[PDB]
């Protein structure tokens, strides 16, 4: 598994802030837009993109306040990310797209898809955000941790002061051991504690136990759209998973229209770090059929 990030940097100005993105592959057909989540960046996609780039344009932005993108003094609510991503897509003059999405990147992607259904040609997804009705549906191996993340004072102490989302959550949710080089790549955006605001707000935006109500409503909305959309879908899952356990992937395999599922083997949350070659190769095999 490659530790390097051999991609020329690109920046586009979005609402007075520069957003970094990877942009490789041929420029004529439909682009594949890769959307990371918390606490990652386009670095998450580094070993997946090379399978896809030979045949298709790969665009992978770093979300505002993350990766190599500018870091405005925002609250970094989900709605903030929505506004910047909406503006990024229009800034590049993208028409139709294929989405490849994960975690908060999936919330963003699905919400964009619901609002622009005519412009989405396919969705490849993995460990995506769905309503979590109770904490019983959250893996026992991370229940107290994320409960603490959403507790007053304690949450900020763990995520901001101690950098728990980088130093604990990342290794905890990758089955194979991450190298020091890989950790340093993930560390680089958040060397300054103050810049960890998005890493704390994201877990506090998760639709868990009916709160926050607005996000629950929004996620329910795009899941309702997804369940009745004819757009081709490719769902990657792992055992035992985090957001999408095997049993959930099985239900989605039946319920989601026009959906193919791919079992990546052992996986938690950052499936891209466990089996990037299978994820990349399957996306590549899938795209020409769109």
């Amino acid at each position: 598994i490659g530790t390097g990030f051999p991609f020329d940097p690109h920046y586009v100005e979005v609402l007075g802030e520069r957003m970094h993105y990877v942009d490789v592959g041929p420029r004529d057909g439909t682009p594949v837009l890769f959307l990371h989540g918390n606490p990652t960046s386009s670095y998450l996609w580094r070993n997946i993109i090379p399978h896809v780039a030979p045949s298709h344009r790969c665009i992978a932005p770093d979300l505002i306040g993350m990766g190599k993108s500018d870091k405005p003094d925002l609250d970094y609510f989900f709605d903030d990310h929505v506004r910047y991503l909406d503006a990024f897509i229009e800034a590049l003059g993208l028409e139709e797209v294929v989405l490849v999405i994960h975690d908060w990147g999936s919330a963003l992607g699905f919400h964009w898809a619901k609002r622009n259904p005519e412009r989405v040609k396919g969705i490849a997804c993995m460990e995506f955000i769905r309503p979590i009705p109770t904490w019983d549906e959250w893996p026992e191996f991370a229940r107290e941790l994320f409960q603490a993340f959403r507790t007053a004072d304690v949450g900020r102490e763990l995520i901001i002061d101690q950098n728990a989302f980088i130093e604990q959550v990342l290794p905890k949710f990758v089955v194979r051991p991450l190298t020091e080089v890989e950790m340093d790549h993930y560390r680089e955006p958040f060397l300054k504690p103050v810049d960890r605001e998005p890493l704390w707000r994201f877990p506090n935006e998760l639709p868990i136990a009916g709160e926050p109500a607005n996000i629950v409503a929004l996620v329910e909305a795009y899941m309702n759209w997804l369940h009745q959309s004819p757009v081709p879908k490719l769902l990657f899952w792992g055992t035992p998973g985090v957001l999408i356990p095997p049993a959930e992937a099985a239900r989605l395999a039946e319920s989601l229209p026009n959906c193919k599922t791919v079992d990546i083997g052992p996986g938690l949350h950052y499936l891209q770090e466990d089996n990037p070659d299978l994820i990349g190769s399957e996306i590549a095999r899938w795209l020409p059929a769109l």
